[PDB]
């Protein structure tokens, strides 16, 4: 036994410690549909940062991480498509493939009460519900035949591992933000957020063939990653209206498509740039998206905030410019991305060299498992890095 | 001679008076593509009631009405598909058919500055912008070849005029609310609002083949029209939570599809049923719609409200349970319905006897022009009637 | 042990005989995802008739039937959503729920080589591949958690069993024919074929809210079932062009939507009505579907015909009016219906009393297992009945 | 003065001659909505070649050409969105924007009898019906406000005129072939045909973000344009089966998406590569497209062929492997592309430098009007050029 893991102990308190080796069981029942993986690469996410800041509650002693790439080392008796030694991508959604929502390709909202008895959605490292994260040496994956995405050729895949470690979550998430917003060839896109998800949303928009892709953020170092790769950027510390700043880049003060890659810990614009306000990103999108336009919201919004900037935000009640948005007949999509719907196509785009701008924009930094809390802390302070943990040293060395 | 019209003079002050006969002209500019209509039937809407209550601003002297069925009596030089004497349905949307949005079947948000120099949307009787309403003996209609839906068989159409008078606005609007929420055969649907729009949404859902259609309203008289036609109804004055009341009908406390047929003058639930709350209908739908579900919002929400219930609502900023909604990966569609997308199909459904229940749920009452301000008053006090004005005594049905 | 089954022995040679009790195994491997069902109701299909006529090859000793409703009597260790005693519907598609096509809600074309190693599709009673049919007392169903549709309340379901026995195959198939052809409220539909599938396609079109639903067939007794239920019919023995016959019913010589519920054993029109010609139904649809229209093809077309009317038809090569069809920018959908995509919604439509015309149109006749060959023979001679076998006498007696 | 035009006089007999200057008139009827254009650039198409070879009938004296970019020099009374001097792109589709099909964004199949009194479709230079082609100094364009795509920045547009001259027809057509086949990011695509249309399909697929784009042609020169730009190519003169040749490139003998950019004058494969067979491209796609896949057919197929290779082909009856296709549940889209649906977006993609590879694959050659019949002759003998006529010396690019 022995599994070294990133374990939650409290607000900004993460401890790398050895827990028992994962068994093929959940809630004291054998899972013959499940596999154990030896973790190849495992990233740190802005969703993990919500937990780290104490803005998303998990039980003390919960293992974090939901961006898993690994190798099958053990399987139950009902795993018929995965072999020991297979290199695979794990979607962050824990989904059964057997319930109504899974059968209608809506694995983002799995209804199976064995995945989550208290709500219709599953996720690693979020306690949704009771699935250990993958910021560890090993991890249990239920429903392996449905869940896992095989990287057919190990050698082809490992040479692009820094790109393919994003297939677990954030590229499909950013891409989903774009697709649900109707981003297509020749579209004009504004993305709120230049964290790892927003930078993936920008890369997804380019792959989709968008004409003008503009990204806004208060963080100039994160934005520089994008503008160096040919993307248009807006510094949101500027006091001039966002519409006017778009108008200077585009020739029009409005965009076809808006993508919210920020979430509930959003900040304001201009002199509000250092003020946390949960309606900051949303209301800016309602403002800049044109009549007949659409909005995707990959950024997380919670039904409960344990430490909100106002009382309403504590119950997920936000103060939203709905009337303005309604008048423009804007369409909105929300929620966890159904990674299973996009992961295969996005992998094909990477392996066939369609995304050379992805690594340029992502700023991947490979760290060890012991270095992870330092990574979280650096990320918490606005680092322009995407931290990827290599718990077995399988990624050579740079 | 003069054109007798319903004219707005102030809050709850409408006057049936003569206005100069309509010319084929707008802002002194000659309209080659336009037509004059002798009005056959012209309805009163909940949207007109917003104006009537002083909650939607139009200028003093503005002619009201946007639910027009009429006969062509005059045509400009560039009208090739309409003849004098043709019975037509007018979409409430003023739309050119020539701009980008119109060309992409989005006539709800016409971008033509000659239709509306400011916002991207056109509509009769809402000053959007400067198009006179059709609650009158005669009405100007621009871009006639694009705008108008001609009933091929005039006599057949006239025998179903009480159903077809709804083709101008509220049937396509309610139907759009359903379609945009993904209402399809076997669907479970909750509709907020049992006014004429909500009743048309219910009729549209039946036509779509929905399994279970539930309509909620604080108004009992309005709900009984639906009850008597085999629709499920919830009395929103009841103290019990809506989810549980839905549970009692359906067997599940959640629906596939939510339709908001109320708008910004919404009231609360149970003990707050006599209290106005602009978030009342929206938050109820965020609650009762299932994970993976969808919402259509045909009810109007405005960017500005002159007499709001709180200061935020004055600028169309609502307090919405966006977190609850987001967690369920719910999709939302908003805005004026693009009537042209649905009016032909819905006409065909009526003409071929697919909607016998429509007249049953609608409670059409036929009045004269002189009776119109009395119609508005009864409607404003919660009347279960759908008022249809007959300016030239052309209906004589009852 | 002991399982009395309809067994194929040759052209028009079916023998009811007792075979070994089904085990939870396939190709000498244990299936822990599978269940054994005690068969409640099991229908005879026009697809079975292809086998019976010797036009679709299965091995001698193959058990026929793919329209299964049953009760779970045994389950493997990885069946987590189905309980012993559950009343369930079995989609005719054998699908794994784990391959790429199944994950993208395309269970009609399962790629799993354990379902079918030789082609990307699975089906009971077709040797696709090696899955015994369900015209028997018991039947094995693989991948039970993904495959099966639970009828939650046994008592509610059994009172509608004559309707719900169609949920396994032909209602979803006919409905799929309509949906893929864009049948929606107010549509004008022509359906080729008034066998059980075509009569389900007509019932599906009504549920969808179609304005005019016209069905064509040479068989007048099958057509009478439809016209007695308010549908429009065309006798294809008539020598007048189909377009003109539609024009007499509709007012236009063309329809929005065409549905091919015939297949490769099609007959001609007029004096060709008694001549078998595999392009008979298809070319008629290419003729009567309007510009911008769409066609659904639920009727089976084979890549190999062992006894064709011409040499080309032996290799599935048909002589098709493609140019005529191309010029009208018509869209075509083909293939086995993905029953899993429609079965739940269609069940909801039945249980909520939305389809009272279905039984009126279907002409269900309940027979015993020993009476099955007589049923096949009667069906072969153009019987207007839908034969449903009750192998345990669970359907009372009429 | 006279309008110098390319005029059809018979098979392989075109004459550059003067014709009466265009009036704002059609069938002696005055056109308020129409415009006259001074032609900036006007291309030669494969569709013009069908006419040139005597395979598509037009009357003697008909003016050819339907790939028009021009400047507005005259406008009727009802043209409100175009000004004199405006640089515009003309969709090859003649479409009113006022009929049911046009109003539903289906301008490929305009139903207006004033556009075409017979079939539901309009096009310049194809006698559909009686609209003169744009291979001339001047051209009449009806319904200008609906039809025309105006380039906002005239100078910017002119600097990319060699790319934008394709916006009238072949780029939107090839792009439509891809989109209708479901080409999206990560897609594997096979395109039949490396003429200018097939090359635009390839460029469109790249813009869409396809992983693997394979183009087949018997013509090596035409394929090399694609090869040099990093596209995969298959020499169709090779004896090996196409599936296996695809296997060698892709790793699978099947593609997600098939595009037929050839049409009814298709040739065979391998040893039959110099043999004309109207089913050659279609059957290859029925073979190489996977189960659950889709096909787009931008290549023209006609209801009547005056010089067919067999009697069936004379009435547009083709011998198609429909059985093979059906078994794979493949979807098919056909017909003239609705250019208006794509032209704005594709323009935006060009203007924002998303298509540097377009000029690389297209091999634009600029010729004068006098050189046009020589252009047709070289093109007819398999030239890898895309011929663009410059009637007033307005391009001067090379
Ligand atoms: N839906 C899903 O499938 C799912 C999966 C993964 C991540 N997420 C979410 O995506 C979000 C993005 O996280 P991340 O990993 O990119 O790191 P992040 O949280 O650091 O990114 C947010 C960025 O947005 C910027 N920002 C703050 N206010 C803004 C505003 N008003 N307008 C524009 N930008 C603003 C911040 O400076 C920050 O750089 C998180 O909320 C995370 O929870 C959702
Ligand atoms: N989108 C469009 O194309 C468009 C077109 C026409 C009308 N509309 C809008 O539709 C809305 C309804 O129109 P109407 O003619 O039925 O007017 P209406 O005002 O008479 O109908 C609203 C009904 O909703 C009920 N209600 C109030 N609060 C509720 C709640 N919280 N939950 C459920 N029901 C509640 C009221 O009792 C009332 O009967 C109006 O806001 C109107 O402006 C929009
Ligand atoms: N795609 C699927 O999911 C799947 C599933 C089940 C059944 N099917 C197929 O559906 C088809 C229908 O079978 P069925 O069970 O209704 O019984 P059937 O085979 O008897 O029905 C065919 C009917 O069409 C009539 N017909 C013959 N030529 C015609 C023509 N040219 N135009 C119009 N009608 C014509 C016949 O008289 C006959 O009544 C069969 O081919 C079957 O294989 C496909
Ligand atoms: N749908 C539309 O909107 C529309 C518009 C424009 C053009 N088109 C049509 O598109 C087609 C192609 O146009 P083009 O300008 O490229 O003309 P083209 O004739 O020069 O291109 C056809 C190419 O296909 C090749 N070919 C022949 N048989 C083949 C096969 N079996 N498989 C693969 N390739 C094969 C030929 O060698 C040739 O290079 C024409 O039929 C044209 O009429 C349609
Ligand atoms: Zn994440
Ligand atoms: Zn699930
Ligand atoms: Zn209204
Ligand atoms: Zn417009
Ligand atoms: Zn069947
Ligand atoms: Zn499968
Ligand atoms: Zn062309
Ligand atoms: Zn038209």
């Amino acid at each position: 036994a022995g599994n070294k893991s990133v374990v939650y102990h409290g607000t900004r308190d993460l401890r790398v410690e050895t827990v028992p080796y994962p068994k093929l069981e959940h809630n004291n029942r054998k899972l013959e549909h499940a596999v154990i993986l030896k973790v190849v690469s495992t990233n740190i996410c802005g969703s993990d940062q919500h937990i780290y800041r104490g803005r998303f509650i998990v039980p003390k002693g919960h293992v974090l991480g939901h961006e898993i790439t690994g190798e099958v080392v053990e399987k139950g008796s009902d795993v018929e498509l995965m072999d020991i030694g297979d290199l695979v991508s794990v979607p962050f959604n824990v989904a059964c493939g057997r319930c109504r929502n899974c059968k209608e390709a809506r694995s983002d909202v799995c209804e199976n009460n064995l995945v989550n008895p208290d709500a219709d959605l599953g996720a690693f490292g979020f306690d949704l519900k009771g699935w250990s994260g993958g910021q560890a040496e090993y991890v249990l994956v239920p429903y392996a035949d449905y869940m896992l995405l095989k990287f057919g050729d190990k050698e082809q895949a490992m040479e692009k591992i820094k790109d393919l470690t994003l297939i677990s979550d954030i590229l499909p998430t950013g891409f989903h933000g774009c697709v649900s917003a109707g981003v297509k060839p020749g579209s004009h896109v504004y993305i709120a957020g230049a964290g790892p998800v927003g930078r993936c949303a920008a890369a997804g928009a380019r792959l989709l063939g968008a004409a003008c892709v503009i990204v806004g953020d208060q963080n100039p170092e994160r934005l520089k990653l994008l503008s160096d790769a040919g993307f248009e950027t807006i510094d949101l510390r500027n006091s001039a209206p966002l519409r006017d700043q778009i108008d200077q880049i585009l020739g029009k003060p409005e965009v076809d498509c808006g993508v919210d890659a920020v979430g509930f810990e959003a900040h304001g614009l201009g002199d509000e740039a250092n003020t946390e306000t949960p309606n900051g990103a949303l209301n800016s999108l309602f403002d800049v998206v044109r009549a007949g336009g659409a909005i995707g919201i990959p950024g997380i919004y919670v039904g409960s905030d344990p430490d909100p900037v106002n009382k309403d935000a504590g119950s997920g009640r936000l103060h939203l410019d709905f009337g303005k948005m309604w008048t423009k007949s804007i369409r909105i999509m929300t929620g966890m991305a159904p990674v299973t719907n996009y992961n295969r196509h996005l992998t094909e785009a990477i392996l066939w060299d369609q995304m050379p701008y992805l690594s340029k924009v992502m700023n991947i930094e490979v760290i060890t498992l012991d270095q992870a809390p330092d990574g979280y802390a650096k990320f918490d302070k606005g680092s322009p890095a995407k931290f990827v943990i290599d718990p077995h040293g399988m990624l050579k060395n740079k």
